[PDB]
């Protein structure tokens, strides 16, 4: 066939009920999830090419860098329960990755605040209940895939995404060929 198990995708051998539609996984300290969020905007590009009404979804892991690890997942809860991903998703890869200024929870609280989101209300939101289950969801959804690698992209907790499999040639060409693959997925 054109799209074929094993090859733009694999098959998981233990099928994840109730999985989100598009779920996808990455990590701040994950140098391929830089690139996929900063040159290649794979969820944009996703996204753009998705049927109506299926729903994105994202999430931070932990088992990358440790101490600080953990604080971004709790970090990205916060961006998710206020609303503010598209504000600090850029600022938080490179001062990870880039100009390294992130050292501490507290250099990842400042990314929030040169953001526009007020202190009260970061520090409030890190602290709630709320956040707390925000991260539990996040490793629940992770650990029901039994995720060790970054990015990662799963459809209707049945399919993987394979980017190893796509010509990496032409920037262009391979997110068009990873969206089409979601696509084709999506309508599986």
């Amino acid at each position: 066939a054109q799209y074929e198990d094993g090859k733009q995708y694999t098959t998981l051998e233990k099928p994840v009920a109730g999985a989100p539609q598009v779920l996808e996984f990455f990590s701040f300290f994950c140098p391929h999830c830089y690139q996929f969020e900063e040159v290649l905007h794979i969820s944009d590009n996703v996204k753009k090419k998705l049927p109506e009404g299926v729903k994105m979804t994202k999430y931070h892991v932990n088992f990358m860098g440790g101490d600080l690890g953990k604080d971004l997942t709790q970090a990205w809860a916060v961006a998710m329960a206020l609303g503010v991903e598209d504000k600090v998703t850029v600022p938080l890869f490179e001062g990870v990755q880039k100009t390294q200024t992130i050292r501490s929870a507290s250099d990842i609280r400042d990314v929030f605040i040169n953001a526009g989101i007020k202190g009260e209300e970061y520090d409030a939101a890190w602290n709630s209940f709320v956040v707390k289950s925000l991260v539990a969801q996040q490793e629940k959804a992770a650990a029901d895939v039994q995720l060790r690698g970054v990015p990662a992209m799963f459809v209707n907790g049945k399919y993987q995404l394979n980017p190893q499999g796509m010509d990496t040639s032409n920037m262009d060409v391979f997110v068009q060929q990873y969206a089409d693959t979601v696509k084709y997925l999506s309508e599986k």
